[PDB]
DNA sequence: ACTTTAT
DNA sequence: ATAAAGTATAGTGTG
């Protein structure tokens, strides 16, 4: 099976929808009886929005005096998953351990306190995690600095290896893959 | 590399 | 006027 890891940039304007989705605050593929099986791997407070948690953290820690820009990438939400075959082979403890391990990889490489949320979804087709990583380093908030072309190349190589080194039977995606990302809605059509 | 943003 | 960070990136699956 392939390691699936892929980030989407979240601005203020889409962290609302990310929070509502992830916290399940009635789509064909959500099974509502399974929603209570979901879990959050960070110690974050569930009544506090992603926008508020991240902006407070960045404002309280940033070196510059200038306001966070309105078009700022406040976090990179990584989807961490694999195929169905992969998870069918794992019990509950193992499944949890898989996401905790992936969370660890981003914590150890990008900063423990940058993992704003790690929301594991079992109530959809395949187990996966939405993991918000704040691109905050050296007192600066910059997805441009943290996730650039070489860094995404490095993660596609080194993350699947790290996961494999930690117990999990997963291979990296195809090096130089020509695939174009489809949205969930676009992938469903196909 | 070029453009937007907040000084 | 300035300069940091905005723009995609790399990967596969029914996020
Ligand atoms: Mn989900």
């Amino acid at each position: 099976s392939y390691m699936v890891a892929r980030m989407q940039k979240m601005k203020a304007g889409n962290l609302g929808g990310a929070f509502k989705h992830n916290e399940r605050v009635s789509n064909k593929d959500i099974n509502p009886s399974r929603s209570h099986l979901n879990y959050e791997l960070t110690d974050r407070d569930r009544s506090v929005s992603y926008e508020k948690q991240i902006k407070d953290y960045v404002n309280e820690n940033k070196v510059s005096n200038r306001a966070i820009r309105k078009d700022a990438v406040l976090c990179d939400e990584w989807i961490i998953t694999s195929d169905k075959d992969f998870f069918e082979k794992l019990d509950e403890e193992q499944t949890r351990t898989f996401f905790e391990t992936a969370k660890n990889y981003f914590a150890e490489n990008y900063g423990e306190s940058n993992i704003a949320y790690a929301s594991v979804h079992l109530d959809e087709s395949t187990p996966h995690m939405h993991m918000g990583v704040v691109p905050f380093e050296n007192g600066k908030l910059s997805s441009k600095a943290m996730f650039d072309r070489e860094e995404l190349k490095h993660i596609q190589e080194d993350l699947p290896r790290y996961m494999s080194d930690h117990g999990f039977e997963l291979e990296r995606g195809k090096l130089n893959s020509e695939a174009k990302h489809k949205t969930v809605a676009e992938f469903k059509r196909a």
